[PDB]
């Protein structure tokens, strides 16, 4: 009978799924953000705001009425300060790509070499130049992420974020705590309370139950960052599975009981329940294969290929040089040659090539500590290619198959299924 609804705020829209304790789809939809006011303070946040009351009238009613747990997810490191009084977004939030590298000196002088806050889009360098420009009474104001922001217009509780969203503030999930490097610093009391993704905050507030039609003990929960939502929606949890997504670059997610960071490859966790996402990404991918073929040209040519069949071709395919995972190297070289007449041939070689790649950061992940890779997830485009789905299997030597689900606003809906068994 109760319905489960995850919400995603993304980089241009917002999406919405709603599915029962089974995982199956009750409702789903999207929205594009509309444009603000010039002169509207809270800039994109106003937009943010009318797209999550867009996308709960778009609810069916009869949906709405069994809908008994919420979560959300948004963009990382997107940021806003409020005033703790009257609730006022003090100025434009800074997005998850603006960067603010005034304040990165300071965050070097304050935290561990290479601590993943030490970035200058990271949400603490947004927090000591927010905090650095001085606003009267700032001492009297609150940081919260995007997704922590749109979940306190639900519930309005101030101030909760989650173990994912506030890992870019400098949170430590593994202590379950801010480090004394960062609390002995004053704009840490602008820092919001950390649950975990997926825990109730509290009751849906009674304007929106009698607004909307929600139940009166619909309950609202933390939620994670869009990209650990897409994770999420692949419903693997065991130790050893791992997702790739097959994007325009290529990102591999691997699940583990041991938590590993690694400055000199960008390798970072981050928790989920009582393991760690385990996460690289590469300059390799789907930019490439779409600067030499067409979507259309890669199915033709695919279904001429025999992926039981080894490549002898040793590519490293990029559209430029420079690799951080899984090869710290700068000026890595893309490498295309030779090129066969054939494109068949040559697009066997490039997606096997990539496969090694892929291979070569799981092995990476391992070897830096994390629980090995015993089964492959497979997310975006590149997931609907079934030759290379068995071409990955082979040079993998690991099973292969597609992620059922891929949205964050699914994986959004499975917090909010989380929050509401663990709240009874
Ligand atoms: N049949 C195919 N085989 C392999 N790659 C493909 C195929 N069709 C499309 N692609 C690639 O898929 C890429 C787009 O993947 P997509 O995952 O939608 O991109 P994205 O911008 O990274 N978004 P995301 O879904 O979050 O990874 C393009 O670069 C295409 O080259």
């Amino acid at each position: 009978e109760k319905l489960y609804l995850g919400m995603d705020f993304g980089t241009s829209g917002g999406r919405f799924t709603v599915i029962d304790e089974q995982g199956e789809i009750k409702a789903q939809g999207k929205r594009e953000y509309p444009p603000f006011m010039k002169e509207e303070s809270m800039g994109w946040a106003s937009s943010w705001k009318a797209t999550l009351f867009s996308l709960l009238e778009d609810i069916p009613v009869t949906v709405r009425s069994l809908v008994s747990s919420i979560s959300l997810d948004g963009t990382s490191a997107t940021t806003l300060i409020l005033n703790s009084e009257s609730g006022e977004v003090l100025c434009q939030p800074y997005l998850y790509n603006q960067s603010c590298p005034d304040a990165l000196p300071e965050v070097k002088s304050i935290a561990p070499a290479n601590h993943t806050v030490c970035s200058g889009t990271s949400t603490l360098c947004k927090l000591v130049s927010w905090w650095n420009t001085e606003v009267p009474n700032r001492e009297s104001a609150v940081l919260l992420h995007q997704a922590d922001w749109l979940l306190w217009l639900l519930h309005g509780r101030l101030g909760v974020s989650d173990y994912n969203n506030a890992l870019k503030v400098g949170y430590d999930p593994e202590s379950e705590s801010y480090p004394s490097w960062l609390l002995g610093q004053p704009y840490s009391q602008l820092l919001p309370k950390v649950q975990a993704p997926g825990t109730s905050i509290g009751n849906l507030k009674e304007s929106f139950t009698r607004q909307f039609g929600f139940p009166d003990d619909c309950i609202v929960c933390t939620g994670t960052t869009d990209s650990i939502a897409a994770f999420l929606a692949a419903r693997a949890t065991e130790p050893g599975k791992a997702v790739t997504s097959l994007g325009s670059t290529l990102a591999i997610k691997l699940l583990s009981t041991k938590r590993v960071d690694d400055a000199r490859y960008g390798v970072y966790s981050h928790r989920l329940d009582d393991k760690w996402l385990v996460g690289g990404a590469s300059n390799t991918g789907g930019a490439i294969l779409r600067q030499l073929f067409s979507d259309e040209q890669l199915e033709r040519l695919s279904q001429e290929i025999n992926p039981m069949v080894g490549s002898p071709l040793d590519y490293y395919p990029l559209q430029s040089s420079g690799e951080r995972f899984p090869i710290a190297d700068p000026n890595l070289a893309p490498r295309l040659l030779p090129r066969p007449e054939s494109d068949v041939e040559f697009l066997h070689g490039i997606l096997e090539s990539i496969a090694r790649i892929e291979g070569k950061g799981y092995k990476l992940l391992k070897e830096l500590g994390a629980t090995e890779a015993e089964e492959v997830l497979t997310a975006g485009g590149g997931a609907k290619n079934d030759k290379w789905i068995k071409i990955r299997q082979r040079v993998l030597g690991l099973p292969v198959k597609k992620a059922v689900h891929t949205e964050a606003s699914y994986g959004a809906s499975l917090l909010a299924l989380k929050g509401a068994k663990q709240n009874s």
